[PDB]
């Protein structure tokens, strides 16, 4: 293991570029961050907000999901200011907002995103916690081109990581307080398959007290998935199946990506201690669209 870069301000949603540098989010101190193969710490832009997660785009651009901001914790109402789908301009630091709703509903907590093969953008609403209520967990679709957002689930606890399967055929969505990996079977891209109160399975749910934060998929279709009090990457394969758990030190581990020789060297967000690190992965990583085919 090692540590690439300490004193984040809550790290988040590390994307590993090719040139061997991650660009990840800092949701407390709100911005985009670009940690640099020899350990430098440039800021790409600042986002205000909560900056939740990133993925790299069909035009070079990052694609952040904005939770409005943390308190983490629930946010004051005066430190929300409401959650949107952002593009952040590499080359320039010209952030953009691209949705701050879905039909007429404003997005809450934008959360993480993964993009498939045609441009199609899938991300998680976390949804916000407030003083005696909180909301709904959701899962969307913005088609390809990035044209008009689509509400595909709805009604869950909050949802939190999300990806694909390596023939993006079933779509995966992490649901953070009852420790529970969905699957999703999609009819084609973007649309969840007809039949199914749920609208997925729940093929894996672990026991005790965890919670999943985000999750990064590997070439075999195993899901790895952050798992915060345990604090590990839990490891489940298609069939929901817990194959392993890694401990990473972290109550507070978030995320995971996967890049390096062979994508199998996995980056992961320890957000408790605020670092960023390396770790050797059994097994090669998902390319993800855009960024790695
Ligand atoms: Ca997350
Ligand atoms: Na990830």
């Amino acid at each position: 293991v090692r540590v690439l870069a300490t004193d984040l301000a809550f790290p988040e949603g590390p994307v590993v570029m090719p040139d061997g540098s991650v660009v990840l989010v800092e949701i407390r101190a709100q911005q985009l961050t670009r940690v640099w193969p020899d350990g430098r710490k440039e800021v790409v832009a600042k986002v205000p907000g909560g900056p939740n997660g990133a993925a790299l785009g069909p035009d070079g651009k990052m694609y952040i999901c904005n939770n409005g901001g943390f308190g983490p914790g629930a946010p004051a109402p005066h430190e929300y200011i409401g959650g949107s789908i952002q593009r952040v301009d590499l080359q320039s630091g010209e952030v953009e907002t691209l949705f701050d709703k879905c039909g007429e509903h404003p997005l809450k907590g934008p959360n993480d995103l993964v993009f498939d093969k045609h441009g199609g953008l899938w991300f998680t609403d976390l949804g916000k916690r407030r003083a005696r209520d909180m909301d709904v967990g959701a899962a969307y679709y913005i088609k390809p081109g990035m044209t008009e957002i689509t509400e595909q689930v709805f009604g869950t606890l909050p949802l939190n990581g999300i990806g694909l399967s390596p023939d993006e055929a079933t779509m995966y969505a992490a649901e953070t307080p009852t420790g529970r990996l969905w699957a999703f079977d999609l009819s084609g891209p973007g649309e969840v398959k007809p039949r199914d109160g749920e609208k997925g399975k729940p093929i894996c749910g672990l026991g005790g007290y965890q919670m999943f934060d985000s999750l990064a998929v590997e070439a075999s279709g195993n899901v790895c998935v952050a798992t915060l009090v345990s604090g590990c990457i839990s490891v489940i394969a298609p069939d929901g199946t817990l194959v392993e758990q890694v401990p990473t030190g972290d109550r507070v581990t978030t995320n995971i990506a996967f890049g390096g020789p062979d994508l199998k060297t996995a980056y992961i967000t320890l957000s408790g201690k605020g670092e960023l690190i390396a770790m050797d992965w059994s097994r090669p990583g998902l390319p993800l669209n855009f960024l790695n085919k």
